[PDB]
């Protein structure tokens, strides 16, 4: 089972020697720092609250175990057993800390607080900072949502200027993500922050996950199509690519379906294989089942616009009203393989250079979209701001001489709109004078329960574009 | 609980129906494709066969859930729930699949076939894949321990060539990336990962993981040391700066001790505060507990060349037999932010250019060791290579016209030692003329059972360096 003793960087187990004496308070914030990237959503510390910290979560042979590992790891006693013992006797194990959040799915620009972090009993001052590691880790939560919405800015743009509207947007981006990721468990929660944004993935883990930490009206958040990889075309055997094709789409002639067709040559099988050989099996299906045909290699750009050319060839061409080719609406095209947020808006502009609609196209991202992210791209950090020793409260801050950027904020904290609609963050307790209105952070976590909570619903809904 | 029927690619579910008719056999490999990082150490797969592949991992309550979620997920009923429930009712839940590896710890270059599956029962070819999406998650643990393997190299380098010995090279770089990471199950593999070149760590979860999965000689494979952080630091207040200073290493005044340098300025605590201010508490310490400066800003290199030359003339220095300067033993220095692999290399050369020991400073590492790392920096794949049907075997392989990096292997394969003592992977069966020795590879899973496993001291030995 889990062992929250055991949850925690090595040297924080040594701390409670460290702070001043007669220290009754510890208070602590968490921030996405200043400086692309100019807001972020909030969303994923919810999970970490049910799962990990609220309930019973210390026992007496949770104290004895983390006494006997920490022996030999430190080569010295030094866990501190009196201070774990006073939370199980005191309060059944329960933790005595409460945090003020933002409700989850806001937007917020960049070097304001996003949550707070205090203990409720003066003997549990060291608490505080313990907790930092696993709360931490919520930078991977954020950092997917956000650069998932980004990406969704971009496609909203240039589907708007080459169709007129933004149909079928929420399933231009699928998640490919599931083998590229680090865990299992990484896999549940980075698919579930991408769908706040879309919808489609193929990554199965982040259904449970909402579910039972969020909940949704709908059955399921996410939903897939049938589709081909590398190993059902070649199983064929080299000659026979063409058989493979015609079964496939026999097999699946009433649902969307999507064809992987680069095993040997993508622009044969385009040009010659769907384009003549299987072209009257593509002509009768249905707008709601089309063909998808897959490239998976070469140049991402020029393979994407060379494929278009030759379609335009083989199958009937027509012009919306922006004045923008269109194909039939039989047949599309899906591209993934590397494309990121840079690679993505390179293909949207170089199409609509060529004068293709967006309509033509979605997208499939895995590595990029779940995996190739860290801590520093949106600089998410955690210190300390306001102490009291001896009954007397100070303002605590860092400011290192060769980096202003990694300058700290002083004293309690508050979030509040400013007059023309924006946010700001007020310090050294100024949001006590009530002239910026009431502070947007709710307490969310108190004394071992969960004393607020959002659905899946309300989350989608405030991360919304403009 | 876990359920294997929801740990795969949605797509795959859909794949049953797509293979050529009267198919009897699967067989698929796993490699680093080919063309820094010129060699690869094969690690993890012991842990993911014996958390989620060995066993009874099909009831039928994991039927029935899987049934209810594809249902929604794809608006249509493709799962196959007849082909595992013959699974459950034949062999008990136990999945009928034989696995052949390398030995875990072995350092091989890219190119070469490092473990195999295939099935065991002609009824069950769909389940040959149907596993890739869990068994490519090795790529992590695999890419963590090779990139920490190449840091050991360079550190190795100029240790040897600055003082002439490898005396303390186990623990040159401190793994600091617990709060970096995607997820809790991440930092537990990949501190593990870590371990096996080195024995520094601060993620405490890898040391249940090992101790579970693969076992050692010692209580624990990793250890640490006391340190500070900046809220230890700054909670005494901007002006008694010295105060805390005094205290913390007051306290651990018998072991080493790490103390964070950076609050406000880090130059002014070295050569006042360490240097003049508290001087007479460090030079009393004892060799087997020095005090360690660590700054955390700035230019890495920059910094650290200013650090050292401020403490040679506050501390007396001498000359070691190969005529680089070293510090007191009492008094030693680490540089735990923004190291990578890049930087890494960076600061040892500079220092050599000084006149600076190796023995003087150590390292730490936290999301450039654990976090920035994706699966196409050593371009894991898994492919299908082989398949019967009719009772006639062929070879299949795929071969792109943009991308002659991506083709794959053909036939069944086997991994061989060359006449000069070499690596070759022999393909299309060929091994089985004898003409290169017997095989490399070991069955290390069939039919539900691990057949072979190796602890964590045969592992770590197997990587050595050369
Ligand atoms: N490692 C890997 C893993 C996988 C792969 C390759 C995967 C692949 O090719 N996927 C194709 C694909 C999925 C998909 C999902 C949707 C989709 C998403 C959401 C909804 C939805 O909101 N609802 C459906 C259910 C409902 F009830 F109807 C109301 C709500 C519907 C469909 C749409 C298209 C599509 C793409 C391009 C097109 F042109 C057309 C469709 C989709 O295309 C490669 N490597
Ligand atoms: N998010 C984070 C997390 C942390 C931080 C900052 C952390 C910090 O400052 N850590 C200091 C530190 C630990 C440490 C451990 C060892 C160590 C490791 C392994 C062994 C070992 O091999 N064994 C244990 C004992 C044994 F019994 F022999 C068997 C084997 C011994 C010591 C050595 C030094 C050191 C650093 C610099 C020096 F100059 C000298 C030492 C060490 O220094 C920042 N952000």
């Amino acid at each position: 089972e889990f062992n929250i003793l055991l949850a925690t960087d090595s040297y924080k187990v040594t701390h409670y020697k460290q702070y001043p004496p007669n220290t009754s308070k510890v208070y602590s914030y968490f921030e996405c720092r200043e400086k692309k990237y100019e807001e972020t959503v909030f969303y994923g510390l919810q999970y970490i609250l049910n799962k990990y910290l609220k309930g019973k979560v210390v026992t007496k042979e949770k104290i004895q175990e983390a006494k006997d590992v920490y022996k030999e790891h430190f080569q010295d006693d030094v866990f501190n057993e009196k201070g774990w013992n006073y939370i199980l006797e005191k309060y059944d194990g329960h933790l005595p800390i409460e945090i003020k959040a933002v409700p989850e799915g806001f937007v917020i620009p960049r070097g304001n607080v996003l949550f707070t972090v205090e203990n409720t009993d003066p003997e549990c001052y060291w608490l505080t900072n313990w907790i930092e590691t696993i709360l931490v880790q919520s930078w991977y939560p954020i950092t997917v949502a956000t650069n998932s919405r980004e990406q969704k800015k971009i496609l909203a743009k240039y589907l708007l200027e080459t169709s007129g509207n933004l149909d079928g947007l929420e399933y231009k981006l699928h998640d490919f993500g599931y083998r590229g990721v680090s865990s299992q468990e990484t896999a549940g929660i980075g698919a579930s922050a991408h769908l706040v944004n879309f919808k489609g993935t193929d990554t199965v883990a982040g259904l449970a996950l909402i579910k039972k930490y969020y909940g949704t009206k709908d059955p399921v958040p996410g939903y897939s199509v049938p589709a081909a990889e590398h190993s059902t075309i070649t199983a064929w055997g080299k000659d026979h690519e063409k058989d493979a094709f015609e079964h496939i789409v026999t097999q699946f002639s009433s649902v969307p379906v999507s064809v992987v067709s680069d095993s040997y040559d993508i622009y044969n099988a385009c040009e010659k294989i769907w384009g003549e050989d299987l072209r009257h099996l593509i002509v009768s299906r249905s707008t709601q089942a089309p063909l998808i045909i897959r490239p998976d290699s070469g140049n991402p750009l020029d393979t994407v616009l060379k494929v278009l050319e030759i379609l335009g060839k083989k199958f009937p061409v027509t012009e919306n009203s922006k004045g923008y080719k269109l194909l039939p609406p039989y047949l599309r095209v899906i591209q993934g393989d590397g494309v990121d947020i840079n690679t993505l808006q390179e293909i949207v502009e170089g199409m609509k250079q060529k004068m293709w609609s967006i309509e033509n196209i979605a997208f499939g991202s895995g590595g990029g979209l779940l995996q190739k992210l860290t801590r520093d791209l949106l600089n998410c950090s955690f210190k300390c701001s306001y102490v009291v020793t001896n009954g007397l409260g100070i303002n605590v801050f860092k400011d290192p001489v060769a980096d202003p950027n990694k300058r700290s904020k002083k004293g309690r904290l508050s979030l509040h709109r400013t007059p023309a609609g924006n946010f700001v963050t007020l310090e050294e307790g100024k949001g006590d004078l009530e002239e910026y209105g009431q502070d947007l952070l709710h307490t969310v976590f108190k004394n071992g329960k969960v004393t607020k909570s959002y659905s899946f619903d309300e989350i989608r809904k405030n991360a919304q574009l403009n």
